[PDB]
C-alpha cells in the first residue's frame, strides 16, 4: 500500500500542535481527536498514512465566481490529498463533489449562554426579549432559522432578524466574546460540538443548555472513485459500534477539559 | 414501479382508519409515508409501499445465515428500496447501501412512570425489574455484541431471563411496560420512545440518556441505479428544514400528554 496523504486541518481538539512538537517529526508532531482517529482508520484499513495540514488552512468551500474548491474538500477533488480525517461537516454541496463516511460524530446547532442564565431550552428564549441571542452573519445556522417551518424557530428567526442592534456576529470568537461580556443578556447559537468545547475551557464561564435544534454530522472524506471509500466508510461504522468514537470524544473534551 | 419496503411503525407507517376501504399507498400514513413521497418526488420515480413479509427489521439468521426482514426483502430481490425507522450498522452496510441518517437516535430505556430504575446501571445491578429489547433488530445485537461492562452485564442476563424478556414487535415490548406494573422496563431507539411517552395513557417515561449515538438511513440492494440520487435527495431534504418539519408533525404536533 502506498503512503495515504491525510489532509487534515489545526482546529482544537480535533488536531493540535504536540508540546514538544518542535523537537518531532512527521505525525508525532500532531494530538487531538482526530490524529486518534486517523491512527485508528489506518489500523483498520492496513494503511500508513502522512498527516499534511490543509494549505489554505479552509474546510471546503466552493468560490462562487471561480468554481474553485478550496480547503480540504478542494485538496481531495484536486488529487492533492488522498483522505480528509477532521471535523468536516457532510453537506448537499460536498457530497456532490467527494465522498462522505457515515458520520463519525453527530452535531446540531445549539444554545451557549453565560453561567446562571436563565435559560434551558431554544422554547425558553422564543418567548422573551430580555436575554437577546443570535447567530454568524451569515451561513447554515442563519439559513436554518430563515428556512424553518418549526413554528419556536420560525418564532426566534423573525425576532432575530428584526432586532436592533444586530444580535448577529461577524466571527464565533465575537459570538463567544458577546456572551462572557454580556451578563447573561445574550445567548450565542452555535455547533454543539464548539460548544460544549468551549464549556470545557478556561475561563469556564459558559454552558450549554438544551436540545440540539437540528442534526448534522462529521464525515471522512474521499474522492471520488477512491479504492478507500468502503473500507474507511465499514471501519467509522465498527468503531461508533465498539463505543471507540464516545471514548475519543469523552477523551478530548472532558478528560483533557478543565472545567 | 419501484418497490418500496416498508414496516408498520409508529409514527412512521400506520394503517389509516379507514384503510379496509382504501387501496394501494393511500392505505397507509406517517413520517415514512411523507418521506418516501418526497424522495420518489426528487428522485422522480413511481413507487409502492408494501409492508415487510414477516415484520422484521433484518437481520442474519445465526443458524441459515439467511438474512430476513426488511434487510432480506432488498437483499433478495423482493424489494427495490426500504424507507424505514432502519438502524444504519456496520453488518447491514456490507450487504446493502445506506442514505446518509434521516434521523438521529440512540438506545434508551422506557419505564412505566415510578419505576425506580434512572439508568442503564441501575438496571445491570438487579433482578426484580425485567428488561428486554426487540428481536430481529439493532438494538439486541447493539447489547449481543457489547464488550462495554454495564452492557454486557445487561445481555448475559437478558440472554438467560426467564420468561423470555425480547419482543417481536415494539407495540409488544410498549404493551408489556404497560401491564407489568413496573416490573418490566424495556430498550427501545430514543425516537419511538419519545413518542410513545406523549401518547396516552401517557404512563410510561425515558429515563437516561442514549447509550449510543447513530441514525436511520434509506437502503437499496448493491448496485442500485437509485443509490447515489437518493443519497444527495436526503441531505437536500435536511438542508431544506424538511425533515425536521416532518418529525415535528409526527412527533411534536400529534402529541396527546
Ligand atoms: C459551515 S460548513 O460548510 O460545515 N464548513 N465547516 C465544517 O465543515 N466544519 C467546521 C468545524 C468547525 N469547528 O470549530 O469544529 C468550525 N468552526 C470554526 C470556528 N467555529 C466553528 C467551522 C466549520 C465549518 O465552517
Ligand atoms: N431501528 C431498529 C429496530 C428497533 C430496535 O432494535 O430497537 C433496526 O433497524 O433494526
Amino acid at each position: 500500500n502506498k503512503t495515504v496523504v491525510v489532509t487534515t486541518i489545526l482546529e482544537s481538539p480535533y488536531v493540535m500542535m504536540k508540546k514538544n512538537h518542535e523537537m518531532l517529526e512527521g505525525n508525532e508532531r500532531y494530538e487531538g481527536y482526530c490524529v486518534d482517529l486517523a491512527a485508528e482508520i489506518a489500523k483498520h484499513c492496513g494503511f500508513k498514512y502522512k498527516l499534511t495540514i490543509v494549505g489554505d488552512g479552509k474546510y471546503g468551500a466552493r468560490d462562487a465566481d471561480t468554481k474553485i474548491w478550496n480547503g480540504m474538500v478542494g485538496e481531495l477533488v484536486y488529487g492533492k490529498a488522498d483522505i480528509a480525517i477532521a471535523p468536516l461537516t457532510i453537506t448537499l454541496v460536498r457530497e456532490e463533489v467527494i465522498d462522505f463516511s457515515k458520520p463519525f460524530m453527530s452535531l446540531g446547532i445549539s444554545i451557549m449562554i453565560k453561567k446562571g442564565t436563565p435559560i434551558e431550552s431554544a422554547e425558553d428564549l422564543s418567548k422573551q426579549t430580555e436575554i437577546a441571542y443570535g447567530t454568524l452573519d451569515s451561513g447554515s445556522t442563519k439559513e436554518f432559522f430563515r428556512r424553518s417551518k418549526i413554528a419556536v424557530f420560525d418564532k426566534m428567526w423573525t425576532y432575530m432578524r428584526s432586532a436592533e442592534p444586530s444580535v448577529f456576529v461577524r466571527t464565533t470568537a465575537e459570538g463567544v466574546a458577546r456572551v462572557r461580556k454580556s451578563k447573561g443578556k445574550y445567548a450565542y447559537l452555535l455547533e454543539s460540538t464548539m460548544n460544549e468545547y468551549i464549556e470545557q475551557r478556561k475561563p469556564c464561564d459558559t454552558m450549554k443548555v438544551g436540545g440540539n435544534l437540528d442534526s448534522k454530522g462529521y464525515g471522512i472524506a474521499t474522492p471520488k472513485g477512491s479504492s478507500l471509500r468502503n473500507a474507511v466508510n465499514l471501519a467509522v461504522l465498527k468503531l461508533n459500534e465498539q463505543g471507540l468514537l464516545d471514548k475519543l470524544k469523552n477523551k478530548w473534551w472532558y478528560d483533557k477539559g478543565e472545567c
